[PDB]
């Protein structure tokens, strides 16, 4: 009543991001 | 009643993106 | 009453998120 | 009669695709 | 004679896909 | 007659994908 105070944090980061290496398939060679 | 305060945050980062390497396929070569 | 606080936090990080190597397949060569 | 014919092939696909839903934060109401 | 009629086949699919869902947070309401 | 017909298949599906849910956290409702 006298005193009101409210603090709202959200925070997110880093969601279905790709920072490493995505392939298919790779191939040294065909001989 | 005679103090009130309100805070809000909301913060997200790096949803969804890229920052490495997305390749289909890769062949040396062919011989 | 006299006196009210409310504080909350929401954190979240790294979520379905790939920093290392994701491949189908690979293969040395053929011969 | 010393080699011949020969038939390669590659096929890649959906590789790094989203087809779903990548959300950060979701939040119904506040106060 | 010697050698010859070679068929090499390559597949990959859904490597690192997302069909479904990814939330970093889910919140009803708050106060 | 030496040696010949080859035949080699390589086949790779559904590797590091998500068809489910994934979720950092979930919170109905506070205070």
């Amino acid at each position: 009543y006298e005193v009101h105070h409210q603090k709202l944090v959200f925070f997110a980061e880093d969601v279905g991001s790709n920072k490493g290496a995505i392939i298919g398939l790779m191939v040294g060679g065909v001989v």
